[PDB]
């Protein structure tokens, strides 16, 4: 679906590029901004962008499917690609990290620095330029406005709820409760909702009822998605990923953390406080091995298969009356 | 006008802060925004907000101003406000400005910091939440969200061409084309154009024409109150303005600097490559009277009497069929 479409849509990004990139003094800007897309919106998986493409795909009846209208998917897939680059780079500077992508932040790069905040602005601000530029006749336009403005405030207001969450290890913020709130307005609303819902408007279903049941299996599956991402951070292998974690260096409000947290002695919380937020390795190989002491690899295999039931319900459910596959290629890219 | 709609302005940000501040566990990232809101979106001179109402008050027949439509225009001129804060919020920190309104700015407080950065976007969302909770069933909703998009990608690129310009005093950069070029794009757009062509559409003045009309006067309006405020940074008396300038510390392209290096013999391009950016003050005082010595205050007062001829031009030519006070109120508030 995704194997078998992620050529036509990487190719996409240099004509995104041309038509963003085109008043003679403001050329200098301009190519900033070229230089800007071309680092941050390129070199992850793309799995975001490519979902608006593989739904419209499967949700627009084929014979309304035309160069153009495929054009316009592939634009709007861009687009959510474009609306993540922006929270990444700005992310990055917010946690101070130093690697992105297996590269350098942008914003650590010689002569960036801070000016990578009006960088990242300007990479939101992309997403509404492509917009106009390939929708603005289209009868879903302002539908698709809305749905990416709305986008970026729940990923905003989700990125506040976990930079008050996670500071200094106070533990006693993280419950289960907030972790889940945390994960739905940070990550799921964008990551998951987002995509399906913008190729839903693009053929016609905008229903706020269809757009309900869209969300209550999508919402889930991007729970689903991050607590699975927080369980590798620490136990996956590192060469099957990609990333190896910090999560627990870095005191990060984490699926395990909290289900730690649920599970200890008193005794057990004091080793914790005593471990979580450190740099020294030592006692972060005794936070994992606590973890391990808790069988929190099975809980998680258990939560695993408890989640993957409930998702086909959901699927059963709600997914009518667009096509269940639609989701199951979602889901089959997760539980795998 | 202004003096006579200042108050029932500012007694509406309560109203505006209710409806934003408003789902259980959400409530400490919503009260965080609230505090963002607060810290701000208040303590400035809300000549761009107030510019809103007072053009919609001219610009509408005045049997078509219901409570309902006042509190849009209240709404919109809020919107203003609110992009205003966005913006400064994030220059603050990267400029690395001290104060901002007489205060520490927000990134400068104790455990904000870089946070700032998510408070800022989230600053720009309120934006169009309020759009949405106040004008979703206009006619002119969707002309509204470009207008405020387009001022925002404007305001980013003009921003991104004055980083590129003023990192290190290289004052090659500085020239008159480039000057321009980046106050109508990061100043003009959005302090002039934006909010009397909201007050247009919220009257039903939808036509480009009209619209390029406005834009030409007030886009050059624009371009002289930076280059008063330029002047003013360094000569204004700082107890008539508030303001103490640091242009000059700042390697800032100011119109003063570029006017200077117009005028200057070999000689004094050393003086000066030998002066502007610096921390020391003798070496400060020694580029004012490198400008004094240039009778710049002189220069500007023939731009400001040349300036003043051409905007009455403009507004001659251009302002029909919008009633020529509407643009005549604040040639008074900045020739003044
Ligand atoms: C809609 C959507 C949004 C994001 C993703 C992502 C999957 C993914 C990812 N998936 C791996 C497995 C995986 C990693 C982390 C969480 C998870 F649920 C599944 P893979 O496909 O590389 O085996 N790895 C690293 N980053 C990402 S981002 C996938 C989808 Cl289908
Ligand atoms: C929609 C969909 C969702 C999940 C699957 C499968 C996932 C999976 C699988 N996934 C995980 C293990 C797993 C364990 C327990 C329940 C569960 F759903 C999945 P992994 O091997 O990535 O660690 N392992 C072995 N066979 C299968 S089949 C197949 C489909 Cl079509
Ligand atoms: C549409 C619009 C947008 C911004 C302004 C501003 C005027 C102003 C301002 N004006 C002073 C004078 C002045 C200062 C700097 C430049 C200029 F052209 C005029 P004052 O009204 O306080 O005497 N001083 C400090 N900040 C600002 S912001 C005014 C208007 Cl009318
Ligand atoms: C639309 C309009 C624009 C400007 C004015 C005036 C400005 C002004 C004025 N302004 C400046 C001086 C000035 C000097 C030369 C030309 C010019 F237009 C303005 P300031 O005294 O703020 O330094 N000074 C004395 N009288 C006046 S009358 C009055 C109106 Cl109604």
């Amino acid at each position: 679906v995704y194997a078998q479409e992620k050529q036509d849509f990487v190719q996409h990004f240099s004509q995104i590029v041309r038509v963003l990139t085109e008043h003679p003094e403001i050329g200098d800007a301009i190519a900033r901004l070229k230089e800007v897309l071309e680092y941050n919106a390129i070199g992850g998986k793309y799995n975001r962008g490519l979902t608006v493409v593989v739904a419209f795909r499967e949700l627009v009846e084929p014979r309304k499917q035309d160069a153009d209208s495929l054009q316009r998917a592939w634009t709007v897939g861009w687009c959510v690609e474009l609306l993540q680059a922006f929270f990444l780079v700005a992310d990055d500077i917010m946690d101070s990290s130093l690697t992105r992508r297996g590269q350098i932040c942008w914003y650590q790069k010689p002569g960036v620095g801070l000016d990578a905040i009006n960088d990242a602005n300007l990479l939101e601000a992309c997403i509404y330029r492509l917009l106009k530029l390939y929708c603005r006749e289209q009868p879903y336009y302002l539908n698709l406005i809305e749905l990416f403005l709305q986008s970026s405030y729940q990923t905003e207001i989700g990125q506040t709820l976990d930079l008050l969450t996670a500071p200094n290890v106070d533990l006693v913020r993280f419950t289960e409760k907030r972790y889940k709130s945390i994960v739905k307005y940070k990550t799921a609303f964008y990551s998951f909702y987002l995509p399906i819902a913008a190729a839903m408007y693009m053929a016609g279903i905008d229903g706020e009822k269809e757009h309900a049941n869209a969300k209550k299996i999508l919402l889930e599956m991007g729970e689903f998605f991050q607590i699975q991402d927080d369980y590798l951070d620490l136990f996956g292998d590192p060469s099957v990923t990609g990333k190896i974690g910090t999560d627990i260096q870095d005191n990060k409000c984490s699926w395990l953390v909290v289900q730690c947290l649920q599970r200890a002695t008193p005794e057990q919380y004091q080793i914790l406080k005593e471990n979580y937020g450190q740099k020294e390795a030592e006692k972060v190989a005794r936070v994992k091995a606590l973890y391990e002491e808790l069988d929190l690899p099975a809980v998680f295999l258990q939560y695993e298969e408890d989640s993957y039931s409930h998702i086909m319900a959901l699927i059963e459910q709600y997914a009518a009356p667009l096509p269940p596959a639609v989701f199951l290629g979602l889901a089959r890219k997760i539980y795998k």
